[PDB]
């Protein structure tokens, strides 16, 4: 495969997005590594407008599913790699439970060796005492499977999964998934059968960082065929 290719080895990450979550704006950097082969993503966040607005966990999957790992027998079926160099859109409406909706559009795609996630993101109709603007939700993250479709009408994919965040309470927050992600390049792309990527991810941070940031390691490879 043509992106296939600029993946082999480990590939600079930078990340950044700019957020909209009942009216109180932020904006977050971040920077790292993706070593596909072994489905490896190292990063961490920086909210440089200040103090993030929302739980650091809720945006995680916002924060390149091109650094998944696809065995040999599904690599016909990687999507994300084959909409490179010139990359895909990614657009979201994620939805809490009994809470607002976050709707996400970004693009990914390399500006020159790097890998670039550019996001814009609006959240509305929040309950400000609720978990995510009331800041309820444990510093962790659950191991999750995402699950991927064709969408040949759109030369692209449809994903859909539910992300189970803790509550500091020990209940859950649900937040549910629509995804679509289509080419940027009138090029060629691969649309897989269905199938889904099994997920985890650790959150951390750095003892010497004062700024409000996320440290994370996540580790996804492709699986059900």
């Amino acid at each position: 495969s043509k992106g296939e290719e600029l993946f082999t080895g480990v590939v600079p990450i930078l990340v950044e997005l700019d957020g909209d979550v009942n009216g109180h704006k932020f904006s977050v950097s971040g920077e790292g590594e993706g070593d596909a082969t072994y489905g490896k993503l190292t990063l961490k966040f920086i909210c440089t407008t200040g103090k993030l607005p929302v739980p650091w966990p809720t945006l995680v999957t916002t924060f390149v599913q091109c650094f998944s790992r696809y065995p040999d027998h599904m690599k016909r079926h990687d999507f994300f790699k084959s909409a490179m160099p010139e990359g895909y859109v990614q657009e979201r409406t994620i939805f809490f439970k009994d809470d607002g909706n976050y709707k996400t559009r970004a693009e990914v795609k390399f500006e020159g060796d790097t890998l670039v996630n550019r996001i814009e993101l609006k959240g509305i109709d929040f309950k400000e005492d609720g978990n995510i603007l009331g800041h309820k939700l444990e510093y962790n993250y659950n191991s999750h499977n995402v699950y991927i479709m064709a969408d040949k009408q759109k030369n692209g994919i449809k994903v859909n999964f539910k992300i189970r965040h803790n509550i500091e309470d020990g209940s859950v927050q649900l937040a549910d998934h629509y995804q679509q992600n289509t080419p940027i390049g009138d090029g060629p792309v691969l649309l897989p059968d269905n199938h889904y990527l099994s997920c985890q991810s650790a959150l951390s941070k750095d003892p010497n960082e004062k700024r409000d940031h996320m440290v994370l390691l996540e580790f996804v490879t492709a699986a059900g065929i």
